[PDB]
C-alpha cells in the first residue's frame, strides 16, 4: 500500500514532474487531467474539480462540477526511458456534496463488490485473457489493413528484435508490478494475447484499462497501430477476453468442492446458472459495439449460444480441468471493447442473483456440436445471443436484475447513447450494397 | 520582487545575452525590442526609445517617439536549453514627455484597477481558462487542415512522447514558475486547454500572453502550428477562454456572503447585474475578431444569450459550486484572441459601473434551455450578443461607459480598425457563394 | 396569338415530339414538365396534374395536387437543329378546386397588374437589360475561374466563329421571335448584356426567363458555362438588370408631359417617388441572394443609394434622355438572379401605392458624388440599400405594402426560405478568415 507522506516522498525520489489523474467514462475510453507536481499536494486533499458531465459521454446537456478522489493504492511511474518523468494515479469520481457519482463504472462495480460481500463473500478474483491486433501504419500514422506478421496460432513469427513488441509490452508491464501469467500469438495474423495473473476485482479492471494505454503506447511506439475493435477484418477470428472469475470468502475458494463429479460446488453451479439465464441482458453491455456482434458468427471459434460445458467449440461458460483454489468459471463472450468494470459487475450481479434464487443448472452439453436446426436447438434448451445491438438493447431494458446493477441513472445515459450509435449505424449505406446492387437492380 | 541590482547580477550570473523589452498594441499581438546585454543597464534606467505608433497598429498615419518603462517585478528567462540565453521584461509605454500613453492596453488596465482601488476594493482576482489549436504542418511550414489527434473531450490520445505537446509545454511554464492549475483535451479533436492558477489582474494577464507564445514557440518546436483562432473548422466547437473573476478587499472575497441563498454578497449580485446590462457593448472589446462571432453559433456549447445562472448550457455568466475564498463568476463568452488587458478592463468597468448604481438583478435561470422563442426570449427578458462584428461596433460606440473605461484616444483607433476589418471582410466573395450559386442563378 | 386546333396543326407541321410545360417556383429557377406529343391535347385540356408544393422549393412540408393551365400565347419551338424537335408552353398553376395558386409568381405579377388595370393604366412597358458571365469549363464540365475573353467595355474580342457565343445567342433568340435591341461586352472581362426590345409584363418576363434557359443551353454547347451570379470574383464588375419600365394607357404613355421641365408628367414622379420610398423594403425581393449584396460595394458602378437624378454614377432612378413615347424609368439596383416577375410585381405595386398616394418626390442630385459623409449622407436626405440580407429581410417584413403584395402565403414561405439561406450562410467559416487569423491569433 502507500500513504500521502510515501507519494509525496516517492516523487520527491524520482523526480516525477507529471501526474495523470485517471478515470473513465461509461464508453470505456481512458479520460484523465494533466497536473504539475506543485499541485500534488492538493490533488492528495481529494480536491481537484473538472466538469463532471463527461461522464454521460457526448450527450452532456448540463454542466456540472465533479472532484477527482485519487486510490493511492493504485500510485505508479511509466518506464518511458525519459527525463521529467510521469505518474499515475486512478482516480474515483464524487459530487461536490461528497456522496458517490452514480454514473462512475468503477462506483457501480465497487457498490456491486459491496452488495457482494454483504452476501458473504468477501472478494472476486478475476483473470482476463485480451488479444489486441497491430497494423501497420501508413506515412501520416493511421492504421493501414496489412498486418504486422503472418504466424499462425500460438507461433513465434514475431522473433528477433525488428518491431519486437510483445516482448516490450511483457517487460515494460512487469516493470509496472503487473502479474502477467503468459503472452503468445494468436489464432489469427497479427494477434496478440496477453494473459494476466488473477487478482481482485477492481485491480484487475484496472490492470486491464492500464494494459491497454500501455499495449497502444508501445505500438505508436514501434510505428504500429493497437486495437481492440471486436472484429476488424471480415474472414479472420476477432479479438475475445475470456475472464476467469471465482469467488472468495476469507482466501477460500467456495467453488471448489471434493464431493462434487466435476468438482464444483453447489454455489458455483448457482453462480453460473445466473450467468447462464441473464446472459441475452447482459450481452448489451458485455457486448457494447455495434462491430462486436459481427463477431459472434459461427466458424471463428466465437460463442454463440449460452450452454455451459467443461470442454465445446462454443459453449457460454466454460469450467476449466484446473481445481482446488483454481477452480474457476471461464466466461468468453465479452471482448476487449467492453469495459471491464461494467462487465464484471454485470457478470457478478447476474450470479449473485443467481445464487440467491438458487437457479436450477440445466444439463452440460457433450461433444455435441450445434449443427443441429432452430428447432432442435430450441428443443434442447439451448438459446443464444443476441443478432445484433438492437436486440440486446432491449433485452436489457426488459431486464430487471442488471439494469439495477448499472442503476437508474447510468442506465438512461448508456441506453441513449446506443441508441444514437445503433441509429447512426443502421441508416448507412455502404459499400457492399453498391457491390451486390447497383447492378443487379 | 527584483531591483536593478538584483537583475545586474542575474543576467551576469546566469549568461543571460538577448533581452526582450516587450509590450503589446490593441490588436493583442506581442510586440518586443531585442536588445543585447550590454545595454541592459542602460534599459534599466527607463530610456529606451522606440517609434510608439505601433499602438495604432497598421492605421498609424503620424509618427512618434516613445520610451519603454521595464518592470521589474515581470523579469524572466527562457529555458530553450541552448547557449546565449534569452531573457524577457515585460514594459509599459511612456510618453517623451513623461506621462502614460492613452492607448496601452496595459495602462488601460492599470487605470481601471487603480479606480477600482479609489472604490476600496484592492485587487481583482483573475484565472483564465484558454484553449488553443494544434495542427500538423506541411512542407513549407505552414498549417493544414487536420488535426494532430482525433480524441474526445478529456482524453488521453496525446500520449507516450511523440509530439506530446502537452506536457512538455506545461513543464516549461512551471519551469517559468506559472500556476498550472491543470491541463487536458478539449471537446473538438486537437484542441487543447490550460488553467491557470488565480493571480493579479496585471499578472494574469502577463501570463495569458507569455502563455500563447510559450504554446506557439513549443508547437514550432515540434512541427506543429498552434492557433487560437476562435472558430478555426465549420463543425467543430471553437475555442473558449472563460475567466473566473473576484474582488479582493485585503486578502478578503467580498464576494462571499454565508448569509446568501446562493453564497453571492450583494456586492457580487451588482457586479452580476453590470455585467449583464452592458455585454453587448463590451462583446466588441472581448469578442474582436470577424471569426468569433462565427462561434457564437447555437449547438457548440458557445454561450449566445445573456443572462445567469448556476448551471446551464448556455448562459451569460456562471456562478461555481465553490464558495468561501475561492467563490468566484466565470464570464463564459470572451475567447483567447481577445486582448486580456482590454477584456480584463472592460469587464471590471461595467461591473464596477454595475455595483455603483446598484443594478436591480435579474432573475437567474433554470434548467430551461432556448429552443424557446424569440416572442418568448423578449417575454422573458433574455437579449441576445451581437450577431457579428458590426453591431457589436455600433453598440460599443453608443456606449458610454466601455467608450470611457477605453478611452477617448484609444476607442477611435480601435473603432477604425475594426471598421477596416469589416469592410475588408464584407466586400470578400468566398467560396461558399459561388458553391451555393454559380449553378442555381 | 394561337389557339388550340393552331397548336394541334403547328405540332402536326413542325413534327413536334416532346413539350416542355413550364413554370418557375418562387426561387426563381425553371422548373417544367416533359410530355411527349400524344399527350398534347391532354395538355391543352388544362388538366395535367403534378405535386404543387414544388413552388415552395426544398422547404416543403405537405404535398399537393396542381393542375398545369398553359397559356397558349406563350407557344414556341425551339431551333436546336435536329430531329424529334421539341415544343415550349409557359403555364400558370391552378389549384384542384379551380383558383389561382396563391405563391406562383406569375399569378403575383398578373394579380398586380389586375389591381394596375383597376387604376386605369392598361399595360406596364417593361424591358430589361441582362447580363451574363461565361467561363471556360474545366474536364468534367465544371466551370473554372478563367473567363472566356480580356476584353474591355463594350469591346470587339469575341471575334470570328471560333467559341462566338454572342452572335449565337442573338441568332437564336431572333429565331425565337423575340426582339432583340442590341448585345454588346460588357465592363468585365467575359460579361455580356443582352438588351430586349420592349415587350408588355407577363411576356417580358418570360422572354427574361427563355432567355437565361436559352443563354445557358448555348453555353454548355459551346463548351462554357453561362452563370448569373451577381458578383462572382472579387475585383471585377457584378451583374446587374436595369430595366425600364413606362405605364401604358391606351397605347398613351401616361409619363410623358411636354409641359415639364425634364418632361415627366406628374405620374411619373408619383411612381419614382413610390419606388424610392420602397426600396429598402423592395431590395429583399429585387435582390435575393446573399452574394448580390456583395456587389452592392462602392466603385464599380453599383448603385447603393436611394436618390433619383437624370444622369449621375449611382442614384437608384435613373431618367434617360429619349422622351415622347419614349419617356422611362429606369431601376438599376435588381440583379439577373432576382425573380422577373416578383421583380417587376413588388416594383409596380410600390409605384401604384406612391402614384395613390401622391408622394411628394425629393430633389434630384446633382453631378455631386457620394465621397460625402453619413452625417452628410443623412443631412442631404439621402438613405442606402441593405448592408446584406438580413436587414433586407427585417425591412420587408416591417413594410405593410411590399408584404401585400406578394401575398400571405408567398410572404411566409419566402421569408422562411431566405431564413434558411442567411442561417446556412452565416455560419461557415470562409478561406478568408484563415488567412487574415489562424496565424496574427
Ligand atoms: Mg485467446
Ligand atoms: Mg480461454
Ligand atoms: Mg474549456
Ligand atoms: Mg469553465
Ligand atoms: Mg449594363
Ligand atoms: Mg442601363
Amino acid at each position: 500500500s502507500y500513504t500521502r507522506e510515501d507519494i509525496i516522498r516517492i516523487a520527491e525520489e524520482e523526480n516525477v514532474r507529471f501526474i495523470r489523474l485517471q478515470f473513465t467514462d461509461l464508453l470505456g475510453t481512458i479520460k484523465n487531467v494533466e497536473i504539475p507536481v506543485s499541485q500534488l499536494e492538493k490533488a492528495l486533499d481529494n480536491k481537484m474539480m473538472f466538469d463532471g458531465s463527461s461522464i454521460e459521454g457526448y450527450v452532456r446537456i448540463e454542466e456540472s462540477d465533479m472532484y477527482l478522489y485519487p486510490d493511492l493504492d493504485t500510485w505508479v511511474v511509466f518506464p518511458w526511458v525519459t527525463s521529467d518523468r510521469v505518474a499515475r494515479l486512478i482516480c474515483d469520481i464524487y459530487k461536490p456534496d461528497g456522496s458517490p457519482f452514480a454514473g462512475d463504472p468503477r462506483g457501480i462495480l465497487k457498490r456491486v463488490l459491496k452488495e457482494a460481500e454483504e452476501l458473504g463473500y468477501t472478494s472476486m478474483n478475476v483473470g482476463p485473457e485480451p488479444e489486441f491486433f497491430l497494423f501497420k501504419t501508413d506515412e501520416k500514422g493511421d492504421p493501414t489493413t496489412e498486418l504486422n506478421d503472418q504466424g499462425g496460432y500460438f507461433d513465434l513469427a514475431p522473433m528477433d528484435l525488428g518491431e519486437n513488441c510483445r516482448r516490450e509490452i511483457v517487460l515494460k508491464l512487469e516493470e509496472m508490478g503487473f502479474e502477467i501469467e503468459a503472452s503468445h500469438h494468436e489464432v489469427a495474423p497479427g494477434q496478440h494475447e496477453i494473459d494476466f495473473k488473477y487478482a481482485d476485482a477492481v485491480k484487475a479492471a484496472d490492470q486491464i484499462q492500464t494494459f491497454k494505454l500501455v499495449v497502444k503506447t508501445i505500438a505508436r511506439q514501434h510505428g504500429l497501430h493497437a486495437t481492440f475493435m471486436p472484429k476488424p477484418l471480415f474472414g479472420v477470428n476477432g479479438s475475445g477476453m475470456h475472464c476467469n472469475q471465482s469467488l472468495f470468502k476469507d482466501n477460500e475458494n467456495v467453488f471448489y468442492d471434493e464431493t462434487d463429479e466435476l468438482g464444483l460446488s453447489q454455489t458455483a453451479r448457482h453462480y453460473m446458472a445466473g450467468i447462464l439465464k441473464h446472459a441475452r441482458a447482459m450481452a448489451a453491455i458485455t457486448n457494447p459495439t455495434v462491430n462486436s456482434y459481427k463477431r459472434l458468427v459461427p466458424g471463428y471459434e466465437a460463442p454463440c449460444y449460452v450452454a455451459w460445458s467443461a470442454s465445446n467449440r462454443s459453449p457460454m461458460i466454460r469450467i476449466p480441468a484446473s481445481r482446488g483454489l483454481s477452480t474457476r468459471v471461464e466466461v468468453r463472450n465479452p471482448d476487449p471493447a467492453a469495459n471491464p468494470y461494467l462487465a464484471l459487475a454485470v457478470m457478478l450481479r447476474a450470479g449473485l442473483d443467481g445464487i440467491k434464487r438458487q437457479m436450477a443448472l440445466p444439463a452440460p452439453i457433450d461433444r455435441n456440436i450445434y449443427v443441429m436446426s432452430e428447432e432442435e436447438r430450441i428443443e434442447e434448451g439451448i438459446p443464444s445471443l443476441p443478432a445484433d445491438l438492437k436486440e440486446a438493447l432491449s433485452e436489457l431494458i426488459r431486464s430487471e436484475v442488471i439494469s439495477d446493477a448499472l442503476g437508474d441513472h447510468a442506465l438512461a445515459y448508456f441506453y441513449e447513447l446506443k441508441e444514437i450509435e445503433w441509429d447512426m449505424y443502421r441508416t448507412q449505406v455502404h459499400q457492399w450494397e453498391r457491390d451486390q446492387y447497383l447492378t443487379l437492380y
